């Protein structure tokens, strides 16, 4: 049975739980199996039953031998990489989570330049950051991608969700540009496969219920949570926290869990609390978040950004957020927590 929803919760195998999970971005980047294997089994014995990870690698010149990538996007032609250090590693990421228990997020492109993003697609196809929703070319890459990575593991019941994007804005857009956009990949999604969950990726920006007044409830970054949220072919909501980077307080973090929860139980979905994280004092505030998230109704999972680990090739990245296995944050924010729950 893949992994669905009944009500506000989300289920695996058919049954409901809350249910924690962390990001590791890169690990359809690593091109060792065995370094792939030691972070998903070390998530499972942890408790960790999502994990979310780039389902994109998107580069306007080919890279280095020995480096991964994913759809090459240049003078307005996009090259997709289905060999070994391209698609097969995520198809290797996908056979070890069903041999791990873990549940696997997979999305599409980033907002952000890093691993290519909307801003690859713009120096191959034209446009800016803000046309790319609408622009032809590269809604037809886009799509295609889409196409081609869900049909490798339509089948798989160790996929959480297909994931439209990584953090999308559309700054100073209407917001029925993202809420079209939404619709109409969502819909393309399920006509193809109907039985995984979809979600979109955004970071939550834009809500008017609950409200502080502070900037991440406005709708000036092309987002409109709740509009959203009640696409038919969208699932559940995802939300972002960031408080230093957004310019707010972190006390601003458990109001926001409150007020995505809100939002998720009026829509009649889940909500996933996606990222969050600090660079300091990570067990008291992610802890406090994490307790908020447990006890909000709609608030059916959580994932930190990011998980680390000891992989052959070095730690894994450290971004300043990264809480790495066996480490003391790893035991308050992972192990404690999940046996807590
Ligand atoms: C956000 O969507 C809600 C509907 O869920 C709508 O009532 C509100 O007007 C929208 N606001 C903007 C600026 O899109």
């Amino acid at each position: 049975t893949f992994p669905g929803t009944n009500g506000l919760d989300f289920t695996i195998d058919g049954t409901a739980g809350y249910f924690a999970g962390s990001n590791a971005y890169w690990l359809a980047f690593l091109t060792n199996n065995d370094d792939v294997d030691k972070v998903l089994g070390d998530a499972e014995s942890s408790g960790l039953r999502i994990m979310r990870v780039w389902g994109f690698n998107d580069v306007n010149t080919v890279p280095s031998s020995g480096t991964v990538y994913f759809q090459l996007l240049q003078d307005g032609t996009a090259t997709i990489n289905t060999g070994s250090d391209g698609l097969e590693r995520l198809d290797y990421v996908v056979s070890s989570a069903e041999q791990h228990n873990v549940k696997l997020i997979i999305n599409f492109v980033n907002n952000w330049s890093d691993y290519g993003g909307i801003p690859a697609y713009v120096n191959a196809f034209g446009g800016s950051t803000t046309s790319w929703y609408t622009d032809e070319a590269s809604q037809a890459a886009y799509r295609n991608y889409i196409k081609t990575v869900v049909s490798r593991y339509i089948d798989s019941p160790a996929v959480f969700a297909w994931e439209l994007a990584n953090e999308p804005r559309c700054h100073g857009c209407d917001t029925s540009v993202i809420y079209n956009w939404v619709a109409a990949t969502s819909s393309f999604i399920k006509s193809i496969d109907s039985q995984h969950l979809v979600c979109i990726g955004d970071e939550g920006l834009g809500l008017d219920i609950d409200s502080d007044g502070s900037y991440p409830y406005s709708y000036y970054e092309g987002t409109n949570f709740t509009l959203n949220l009640g696409v038919d072919t969208i699932d559940f909501g995802t939300f972002h926290l960031y408080p230093s980077s957004w310019g707010v307080s972190n006390s601003f973090g458990s109001p926001w869990v409150t007020a995505h929860g809100a939002a998720c139980a009026a829509a009649g979905k889940p909500c996933l609390f996606e990222e969050y994280g600090v660079t300091s004092d990570k067990c008291s505030v992610e802890g406090g978040w994490q307790q908020t998230a447990l006890d909000t109704r709609g608030i059916g999972a959580d994932s930190f950004w990011q998980f680390g680990d000891t992989l052959s090739t070095g730690q894994s990245p450290n971004d300043g957020y990264t809480i790495y296995y066996g480490t003391d944050d790893y035991t308050c924010l992972v192990t404690d927590r999940v046996a807590s729950i």
